[PDB]
């Protein structure tokens, strides 16, 4: 089934990257599956593109993704990983230009949950959602919790 290949899809690079990073493995969680995948269709009906309430009270992390045409796992965890080069190292924190990358390494985060919706016109909706929470910028967090690559 075409959700259960896009799950694999997305979790596999997820962690090949938190391998490259020196952090634990994501698991997938059926629960943040399931929510994800609703809130993917609520933004495919609509056609918008905007964050949960979940995701602004900090009770989920949440990275959205859009395209005109039907995304692959791949692609979306490799769009949101290249967000790496525009990440400082040495000024560690949080910016709108990295904020995908963070949340796809974050150290603490354990779990996480997947789902895609088309719209009308073909265009698709990308939800990922992660537990517990990351991004969080009370100082030091992001020192803690977002590695440097090490090959
Ligand atoms: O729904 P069942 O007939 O009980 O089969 C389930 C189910 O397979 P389906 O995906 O076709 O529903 C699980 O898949 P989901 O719940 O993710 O949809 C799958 O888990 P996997 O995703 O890892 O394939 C699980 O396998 P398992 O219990 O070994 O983890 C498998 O159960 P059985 O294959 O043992 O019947």
């Amino acid at each position: 089934s075409a959700s259960k290949q896009f799950h694999n899809e997305v979790l596999k690079a997820h962690n090949e990257y938190r391998q490259k990073h020196g952090v634990p493995p994501l698991k997938l969680c059926k629960n943040l599956n399931r929510e994800a995948q609703q809130y993917s269709e609520a933004l495919a009906s609509t056609r918008i593109l905007k964050h949960s309430p979940e995701s602004s009270r900090g009770q989920c992390g949440e990275n959205l993704a859009w395209a005109s045409y039907d995304q692959t796992g791949k692609e979306v965890a490799d769009r949101w990983y290249s967000e790496i080069k525009n990440y400082n190292f040495q000024q560690p924190g949080f910016t709108s230009g990295t904020g995908h990358f963070t949340a796809m390494v974050w150290k603490n985060t354990k779990k996480m949950g997947v789902g895609k919706a088309s719209a009308s016109d073909g265009s698709s909706f990308v939800v990922a959602r992660y537990f517990p929470a990351g991004n969080v910028v009370n100082e030091g967090f992001f020192e803690e919790n977002v590695l440097p690559p090490k090959k």
